[PDB]
């Protein structure tokens, strides 16, 4: 009902400044918001900001003074620019959409990637995931964990499962509501600072990566994630 698709340069000099335009498709919208989220080499996610149904926007203290999201209704589209680009921003950007009135779904873009040839100050919670790397056998009950360094709410703790080549597509919402399109064998549980998601029974198909998400509090972050792989070569 709702498609994304990024597009701009995928090469950007330093100090130059780093357009992107994201080209929104499908049913009609009547409320949400459209966020730019980028990953960095090693797949760390970055939230960077939105823009609301009604204009309003949020960038991440971290790029506020270089960063800038607009919107060009009558072509349903939404813009990013990131002034004087370094190597730091050299990474994958996404757009997504998402509805407040429904905490169950997202959707993100294919994404598109971008090499390059702080003003603002302000806290973020830091979402541990360890062990980075972890590897499983098919039949056996996985458990990955996820540490917030400060509470947050349990109806904003998200899982997000990733397949290299692909975006994340959203797992579990508020903690432990499965979202369409996953498998039963999933579920999570936590609250406060300690969170967790587990499998049942490992299939070959869960070997991805997964990442925890909090946006209890601003800016939104991401978990490092944990790469979950199967054995027997
Ligand atoms: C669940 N993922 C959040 C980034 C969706 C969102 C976007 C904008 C405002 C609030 C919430």
């Amino acid at each position: 009902e709702v498609q994304l698709q990024e597009s701009g340069p995928s090469l950007v000099k330093p100090s130059q400044t780093l357009s992107l335009t994201c080209s929104v498709t499908g049913d009609s919208v009547t409320s949400g918001y459209w966020s730019w989220i980028r990953q960095f080499p090693g797949n760390k996610l970055d939230y960077m900001g939105y823009i609301s149904y009604r204009g309003s926007t949020y960038y991440n203290p971290s790029l506020k003074s270089r960063i800038s999201i607009t919107r060009d209704t009558s072509k349903n589209q939404v813009y990013l620019q990131l002034k004087s680009v370094s190597s730091e921003d050299t990474a994958t950007y996404y757009c997504s959409y998402f509805d407040s009135d429904d905490y169950a779904m997202e959707y993100w873009g294919q994404g598109t990637s971008v090499t390059v040839s702080s003003g603002g100050g302000g806290s973020q919670i830091v979402l541990t995931q360890s062990p980075a790397i972890m590897s499983a056998s098919p039949g056996e009950k996985v458990t990955l964990t996820c540490s917030a360094s400060s509470s947050v709410s349990s109806s904003h703790l998200y899982w997000y499962q990733q397949k290299p080549g692909s975006s994340p597509k959203l797992w579990i919402y508020s903690t432990s509501n499965l979202a369409s399109g996953v498998p039963a064998r999933f579920s999570g549980s936590g609250s406060g600072t300690s969170y967790s998601l587990t499998i049942s029974s490992m299939e070959a198909e869960d070997a991805a990566s997964y990442f925890c998400h909090q946006w209890s509090s601003f800016p939104f972050t991401f978990g490092s994630g944990t790469k979950l792989e199967i054995k027997r070569a």
